[PDB]
């Protein structure tokens, strides 16, 4: 467990984040923003010192955010993080990083982030699953330079997103986008209609090799939104759901 009593929010950092992700800057932080805000506290738990990087080569596989109420740019926040549920995967060791962000003594925003830390495991002899696979609602175009900018703003400088040598050392043929860049970028416009209490579940699949041109599909429903971002192969970079609580 790591604990941070009172963490102020810099409105400039929110603005800069909203600008880079293409999201709206206003009185409420964007739904995904407390990922960036808390991340250096998250990695101080694994490292013991403040460290603003996911472990080099780590792969973000899943993220579940439950927002009970919006967090104001003017709020200061209580932060508590914990690590749990180590388990083996074919391509490494998954761990869950569970974050509680409070305003007053109430929990406004909760997150389960699962990172895959690459390494051989006893499941590594075992075959590659297959995937689970028209004109899109929008097209995301993502450059190395947008992702160098995202690194500065979103609390994670893991150099597999910015330096090709680092990427290559960890199995990637070019630099790749951060998972949470893309998780934030897909919310553009759509976010205007979110209720204040909302859950956002993201599953990450094919790495977003840069430069990337990627088609975004959005089905709106009574419950909320189903999102899929893909590369036209046409396999998924992510699939996700937004649901009003
Ligand atoms: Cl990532």
């Amino acid at each position: 467990t790591v604990t941070v009593e009172e963490l102020p929010i810099d409105p400039a950092n929110v603005a800069a984040y909203a600008a880079v992700t293409g999201l709206r800057y206003g009185n409420q932080v964007p739904l995904t923003y407390p990922f960036a805000l808390t991340f250096p506290s998250v990695m101080s738990l694994v490292t013991g010192f403040d460290f603003p990087f996911a472990a080099m080569g780590a792969i973000h596989t899943e993220n579940h955010i439950t927002q009970y109420r919006p967090i104001a740019v003017t709020d200061a926040v209580g932060v508590r993080v914990r690590a749990e549920n180590l388990r083996e995967h074919r391509r490494g060791l998954l761990v869950d990083l569970v974050t509680n962000v409070s305003v007053g003594n109430d929990v406004a925003w909760h997150q389960v982030t699962t990172f895959l830390h690459q390494q051989r495991t006893s499941l590594s002899g075992e075959p590659k699953p297959p995937p689970q696979k028209p004109p899109p609602a929008a097209v995301l175009r993502i450059t190395p330079a947008k992702i160098r900018r995202y690194a500065a703003v979103g609390g994670d400088h893991n150099p597999i997103h910015t330096n090709p040598i680092a990427a290559k050392l960890f199995g990637f043929p070019t630099v790749i986008a951060h998972g949470m860049f893309t998780a934030a970028a897909v919310l553009a416009n759509i976010e205007a209609r979110f209720p204040d209490a909302v859950r956002y579940s993201v599953r990450f699949a094919k790495p977003v090799l840069l430069p990337a041109t990627a088609g975004l599909y959005v089905a709106e429903g009574d419950g909320g939104w189903d999102l899929t971002l893909r590369n036209m192969k046409g396999y998924p970079h992510l699939t996700a759901t937004v649901r009003g609580l």
